[PDB]
């Protein structure tokens, strides 16, 4: 957009991360982290949290441990959405920031800005033995049934 430009294609070489969360409206418990194709993971457990504040904090998480260029695939609309967003419309008319979840946001705009390349995709969340399945399976545990 402006203060960035999210990658068109995945970064060629680039370690990927399927990043996910989970969360359960009843208790506001949830779970988010990652899985790459270089076999690092990490899930997190949170408090006080929403389906869509673990989304973003699973972002969040995977641009805090990866190096300069980095591959992201989300299966949350919301999480990509939100960021691409914020990116194409910053310092320009017609922007009034979300009235959700902004500072967490802010957190990992501050985060992006920071990296050299970052591709950014959504993929439907779907059952298999991928990327996706693996990291939905570590939030979901004690969160939510699959
Ligand atoms: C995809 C499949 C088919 C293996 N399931 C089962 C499933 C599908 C949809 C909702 C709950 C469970 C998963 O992977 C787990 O669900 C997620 O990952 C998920 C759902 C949604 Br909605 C989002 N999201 O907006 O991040 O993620
Ligand atoms: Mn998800
Ligand atoms: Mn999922
Ligand atoms: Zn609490
Ligand atoms: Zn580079």
């Amino acid at each position: 957009g402006s203060m960035y430009q999210l990658e068109k294609e995945p970064i060629v070489g680039a370690e990927t991360f399927y990043v996910d969360g989970a969360a359960n409206r009843e208790t506001k418990l949830g779970k988010a982290g990652y899985v790459t194709n270089r076999g690092r993971q990490k899930v997190v457990t949170l408090t006080d949290t929403t389906n869509q504040k673990t989304e973003l904090q699973a972002i969040y998480l995977a641009l805090q441990d990866s190096g300069l260029e980095v591959n992201i695939v989300t299966d949350s609309q919301y999480a990509l959405g939100i960021i691409t967003q914020w990116i194409h419309n910053w310092k320009k008319r017609g922007w009034k920031t979300p009235v959700k979840n902004v500072d967490l946001v802010n957190q990992i705009i501050e985060q992006l800005i920071k990296k050299e390349k970052v591709y950014l995709a959504w993929v439907p969340a779907h059952k298999g033995i991928g990327g996706n399945e693996q990291v939905d399976k570590l939030v979901s545990a004690g969160i939510r049934k699959v």
